[PDB]
């Protein structure tokens, strides 16, 4: 059997926030979005899913949307990649950010941030973008600005292409025009565009010698950059808009793809060898197969769904593989993946993927599942 989603195109992400910034509105629009991505045009553990773009302007990416609420935050950044931050526009930073915000830094996650909330009255994108700074010590770049606030909130400015997005609202923001930037709007785009460009610039010594030698750099330039910083955690990216307004979501989702991180964009995971040596699996198929464990759900028609994210090499239906934290033998059966409408059955799962198994004998939520003859312990 083969491949089907290159794994550079897979962005495993959790969406974190606090109780009062929407999280699930955001999830619900994410799901709607890229459910119909291939209409797109110009609580499950974990959730498949596909984006093209907003424009279908990239190859189609395989979005593994992971649920993310001590040991259970912290398991929750190791299965994931890249974290989407959802912020109110209003309350902004809260206290509760600080703590999420420190595990993220523990684990080195990239991550990209949306203020949500917008359309809501005291919407302030800027006040809260400088609290990312002020208060979590960020270098919170926007991509955007907001075309409005409160009940005048109508869009928003992609700042690169230095375009408004006018989102139809008849067909839920599926599709879209690109407007040109508002008058009111041109001082403050250039200065936040300038902005971005000066971040982009200290990715290297030739981009810095281009931007201080007076040349333009070109938005392909930019992005590269931007994602560079992005990888590197020197940097996070601020989208902005409504979920319930359907207006946001779908700029955010490019994001993902154009910023967050691929399975092969972060360090192997680090494991103990049988002889209590550091180890160590490259996201690659070729690699032994390892994977953790990380949820185990209850279904009255199949019984438990263990949740588990590969890390490394392939395991398909009817293998024999080694829980070797437990070092007792697991044989897989069935295993399906969770799409937002409807549940798929799989008959292998590769390397930086997530599925559930149905039916293992005695998996518990942390324990490595691996190849029996390259055992390692990744928790
Ligand atoms: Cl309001």
């Amino acid at each position: 059997m083969a491949r089907t989603t290159p794994i550079e195109r897979y962005r495993n992400i959790g969406i974190s926030a606090h109780i009062d910034a929407g999280k699930t509105t955001t999830t619900e629009r994410i799901l709607f979005y890229t459910g119909v991505s291939h209409k797109i045009g110009e609580t499950s553990a974990a959730t498949t899913a596909f984006w093209s773009g907003m424009s279908q302007q990239f190859p189609q990416h395989r979005i593994n949307v992971i649920d993310t609420p001590t040991v259970e935050v912290e398991r929750s950044m190791r299965v994931l990649d890249g974290a989407v931050m959802v912020y109110c526009a209003v309350g902004g930073v809260q206290p509760q950010s600080e703590t999420v915000w420190r595990q993220a830094n523990k684990y080195e996650v990239p991550r990209i941030a949306f203020v949500n909330k917008m359309d809501r009255t005291g919407a302030n994108f800027l006040r809260v973008v400088e609290q990312l700074k002020t208060r979590l010590g960020a270098n919170a770049i926007p991509l955007q600005l907001p075309v409005g606030a409160e009940e005048n909130f109508t869009g928003v400015v992609d700042l690169i292409k230095m375009k408004a997005i006018n989102w139809n609202e008849a067909d839920q923001g599926m599709t879209f025009t690109y407007e040109e930037v508002p008058a009111n709007m041109q001082a403050d785009c250039e200065e936040w565009r300038q902005n971005l460009v000066e971040a982009a610039a200290e990715a290297s010594e030739e981009l810095m010698e281009k931007y201080l030698g007076g040349e333009d750099l070109t938005e392909e330039e930019i992005k590269s950059a931007l994602r560079q910083r992005v990888l590197a955690n020197e940097i996070i990216l601020v989208t902005c808009g409504s979920a319930f307004k359907n207006k946001g979501v779908q700029a955010m989702l490019d994001a993902v793809v154009e910023y967050l991180p691929a399975p092969t964009d972060i360090p192997a995971i680090k494991g103990i060898n049988p002889d209590e040596t550091e180890g160590e699996r490259h996201a690659s198929d070729e690699e032994p197969f390892s994977s953790l464990a990380f949820k185990i759900a209850t279904d009255p028609f199949v019984g438990n769904l263990t949740f588990f994210r590969v890390y490394s090499g392939v395991i398909n239906s009817g293998d024999t593989v080694l829980n070797s934290v437990r070092q007792k033998r697991e044989r897989f059966g069935r295993i399906v993946q969770m799409h937002a409408n409807k549940r798929e059955e799989i008959k292998e799962v590769r390397a930086g993927d997530i599925a559930a198994a149905i039916g293992l004998k005695d998996v518990t939520t942390g324990d490595t599942l691996c190849a029996i003859d390259a055992p390692i312990i990744l928790e």
